[PDB]
């Protein structure tokens, strides 16, 4: 005991960057007080046993730790210290060692061998260091251990075939690693195993058949290595499983139908492999089943329809597959169903009329299948919905009628589609959206004026569609407006002057449009413009000296007008402009000069104009075709159409 004090004095000093105000002033007087007032110290028969400096600001190296002098120790908690170096193999002559805990430090180098000497460990926890090598294979000597945790190490090589001889082991954290080589089937002999997470390894390989006799583990996180092969038929006797993921792996083969004898499943990660063929519809009976994600995968057929026995399902993810046929009415028909997320499949026919059967329905992705037919009525008055995306389907039906008031909508897209109808003012009440996209419908009709009351809609988008009528001064109220796209209707009249007022403009569309006489003189205020397309109009007059001021316009589309006059002197003030596309209007005059001012200049084209004289210093009139200068009435001080 005093020999343990004066020990473990000499190497407190040789800690740095050490305080007056660290828990460790209470190691003072050796000879009377070991036992009773030093922190962290605790004993048995005058002998410490237990070392627990966890979290006490100790920076120093375990160099000079003085394992002779401490034969008794127990239990050690250095955890959460700046403690840094090795772990000597001496760490394995506590022979009376249960736990042991060196985690959240900055030590490096291997694990030593030695430490499957400590026949009594019961807990290893080493974890949040820099520790690389091979995991030593004597560590399955220690068949006492409950519990190993290295996780979020940088240990390579291959986990020992010894660890199959724990037959304690409950837990095995191995994760966060550069863990390597075939999973070692040894491991299914862990029959007290309850958690085994080796998930972010680079483990290579195919998934032990002998994982089947893992009847006591409740939790398989595998995901994020390089498993290949198939998804053995024998994890459907893991009976225990609540949890399997084995997500982002290299997998193929078919699922396997076992999976329906998972009984306490609630969650199953299979995304981001190269899983093939048909769900099975043994997939039905996983009846705890909560978080069901196979996305993103190569699966074809048809989702069986025995989805409808999944009562407590939450979240359904099939995108990015295969799947095909009609959707199946149970693949909707849960209470607590939020999340339907069936994009990027090949599914046909019409919706199923259970989609928000509950009015739960939240998150909702139909994107790029062949689907077609009306909104199902329950989807119409579906008030919870959150997102829901139908761009690239064949729907149909009266947009008015078929969508109802979403209060809580924050993200809707019915582009491509063949909605028909006028935009109803109903979607006012979605006081939440942000962003409404329906390019390429037959929409026709006005755009009803509360759609410029919505002041918190980001975006908006009714491109290529047949909407007519003249925009009101009121679209000035959409202030967080970023991206404007009104082109490919017939939208006729003037430009509506209060577009000057969308100050958070940065994309704007009015092209392929019937708008007619001058664009707004006052359209100035665009500081975040960057992109501006007016062309294929009914615009005319000269160039407004307005459009100068947007500095940061990078492309400015003004083509195929009546535009008349002299290009302005003043484009130079837009240094950030890019391409400048100028055709088929009725142009006059000389190209400014002051064009060499600007630099980013690259795509231009002016052709088809009443322009005279030279063309000026920059690259796009060097780099120009003979389309994009030709038509002009007097072209180049040498009539010229290739250089100079
Ligand atoms: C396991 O890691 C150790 C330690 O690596 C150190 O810590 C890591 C977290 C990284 O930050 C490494 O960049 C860092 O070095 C590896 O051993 C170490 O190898 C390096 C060079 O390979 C040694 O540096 C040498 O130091 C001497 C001076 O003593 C110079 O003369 C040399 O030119 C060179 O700079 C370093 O001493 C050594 N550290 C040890 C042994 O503790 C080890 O190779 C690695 N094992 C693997 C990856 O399998
Ligand atoms: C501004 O919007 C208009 C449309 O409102 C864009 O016009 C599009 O321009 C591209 C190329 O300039 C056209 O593509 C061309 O199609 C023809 C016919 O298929 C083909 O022969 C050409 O080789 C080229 O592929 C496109 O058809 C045209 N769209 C319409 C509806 O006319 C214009 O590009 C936009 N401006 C900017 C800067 O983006
Ligand atoms: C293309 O423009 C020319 C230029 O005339 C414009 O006239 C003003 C209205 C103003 O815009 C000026 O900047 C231009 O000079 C048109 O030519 C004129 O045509 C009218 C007939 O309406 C005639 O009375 C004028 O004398 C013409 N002027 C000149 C200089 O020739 C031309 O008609 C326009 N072409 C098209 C297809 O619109
Ligand atoms: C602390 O360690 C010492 C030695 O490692 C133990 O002392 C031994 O005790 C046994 C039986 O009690 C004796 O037969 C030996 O002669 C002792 N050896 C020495 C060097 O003293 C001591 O028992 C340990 N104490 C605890 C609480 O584990
Ligand atoms: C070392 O001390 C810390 C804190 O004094 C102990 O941390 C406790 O650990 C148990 C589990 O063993 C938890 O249930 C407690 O909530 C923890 N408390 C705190 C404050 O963290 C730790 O167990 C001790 N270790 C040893 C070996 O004595
Ligand atoms: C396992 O699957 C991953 C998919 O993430 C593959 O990683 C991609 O490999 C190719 C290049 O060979 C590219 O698609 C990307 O550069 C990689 N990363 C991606 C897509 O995120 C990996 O190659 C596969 N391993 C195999 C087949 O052995
Ligand atoms: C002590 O802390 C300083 C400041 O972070 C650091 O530069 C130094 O390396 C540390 N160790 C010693 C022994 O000074
Ligand atoms: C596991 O323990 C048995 C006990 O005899 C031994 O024969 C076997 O070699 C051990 N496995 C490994 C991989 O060391
Ligand atoms: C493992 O499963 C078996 C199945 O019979 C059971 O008897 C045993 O108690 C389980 N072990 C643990 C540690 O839960």
């Amino acid at each position: 005991t005093v020999s343990e004090a004066n020990a473990l004095l000499k190497w407190k000093s040789t800690f740095t960057n050490q305080t007056s105000s660290s828990k460790l002033s209470s190691w003072v007087n050796p000879n009377t007080s070991f036992c009773r007032s030093w922190y962290g110290v605790s004993c048995v028969r005058n002998s410490i046993i237990r070392l627990n400096l966890t979290n006490t600001d100790i920076e120093g190296t375990f160099q000079d730790f003085p394992f002779s002098a401490l034969p008794n120790l127990s239990y050690v908690d250095l955890s959460m210290n700046r403690f840094s170096g090795t772990i000597p193999p001496q760490f394995g002559d506590f022979s009376k060692l249960i736990y042991f805990d060196l985690s959240i430090n900055q030590l490096v180098g291997e694990i030593p061998s030695e430490l499957g000497k400590l026949s009594n460990l019961e807990t290893l926890h080493l974890v949040e260091n820099k520790l690389n090598g091979s995991i030593p294979s004597e560590i399955g000597r220690l068949t006492k251990l409950h519990e190993i945790a290295l996780y979020d190490n940088l240990l390579t090589g291959p986990i020992p075939s010894s660890f199959g001889n724990l037959t304690n082991l409950a837990n095995l954290y191995l994760f966060i690693n550069s863990l390597s080589g075939p999973i070692p089937p040894e491991l299914g002999n862990l029959s007290s195993l309850a958690e085994l997470c080796l998930d972010r390894n680079k483990l290579t390989g195919q998934i032990p058949s002998s994982f089947g006799k893992l009847k006591n583990v409740t939790l398989l996180n595998m995901f994020e290595n390089n498993l290949t092969g198939e998804i053995p038929p024998e994890i459907g006797d893991m009976s225990a499983l609540d949890t399997l993921s084995l997500h982002t792996n290299n997998l193929t083969g078919s699922i396997p139908s076992s999976l329906g004898n998972l009984k306490n499943l609630a969650i199953l990660h299979l995304y981001l492999n190269k899983l093939t063929g048909s769900i099975p519809e043994e997939l039905g009976d996983m009846e705890t089943m909560i978080d069901l994600e196979i996305s993103e995968n190569k699966l074809t057929g048809p989702v069986p329809g025995s989805f409808g026995k999944l009562t407590k399902l939450e979240w359904l993810f099939l995108r990015d597959n295969h799947l095909s046929g009609p959707i199946p009415p149970g693949i909707a028909n849960s209470s607590v169903l939020t999340v339907l997320q069936l994009d990027t499949n090949n599914f046909t026919g019409v919706l199923p009329e259970t989609i928000c059967r509950s009015g739960k329905l939240e998150d909702l992705t139909l994107d790029d299948n062949l689907l077609s037919g009306p909104i199902p009525i329950s989807l119409t008055n579906c008030k919870s919905l959150i997102r829901a995306r139908f761009k690239g389907n064949s729907f149909s039906g009266d947009i008015s009628e078929s969508f109802g008031e979403y209060p809580n909508l924050n993200f809707i897209d019915l582009s491509n589609n063949k909605f028909r109808g006028q935009i109803s003012p109903k979607w006012e009440k979605s006081r939440k959206l942000v962003a409404f996209i329906a390019t390429d419908n037959n929409i026709t009709g006005p755009i009803p004026p509360e759609i410029w009351n919505m002041t918190q809609l980001n975006q908006l988008d009714l491109s290529s569609n047949n909407i007519s009528g003249e925009l009101p001064e009121t679209i000035s109220k959409l202030t967080r407006v970023s991206k404007l796209q009104l082109n490919g209707n017939q939208l006729s009249g003037r430009i509506p002057s209060g577009i000057r007022s969308l100050a958070n403009l940065e994309y704007l569309d009015l092209s392929s449009n019937r708008f007619s006489f001058q664009i707004p003189a006052t359209l100035d205020s665009l500081p975040r413009l960057y992109y501006m397309n007016l062309s294929r109009n009914d615009l005319d007059q000269n160039i407004p000296m307005g459009l100068t001021k947007l500095s940061q316009l990078q492309t400015l589309d003004l083509s195929h007008n009546n535009l008349d006059g002299e290009i302005p002197s003043q484009f130079t003030s837009l240094q950030n402009l890019e391409k400048l596309y100028l055709q088929h209007n009725n142009l006059s005059g000389p190209i400014p000069s002051s064009f060499s001012e600007m630099k980013s200049l690259t795509h231009v084209d002016v052709s088809h104009n009443n322009l005279e004289g030279p063309i000026p210093d920059n690259a796009a009139f060097k780099n120009a075709r003979p389309d994009a200068l030709e038509g002009n009435r007097d072209l180049c001080g040498s009539n010229t159409t290739q250089g100079l």
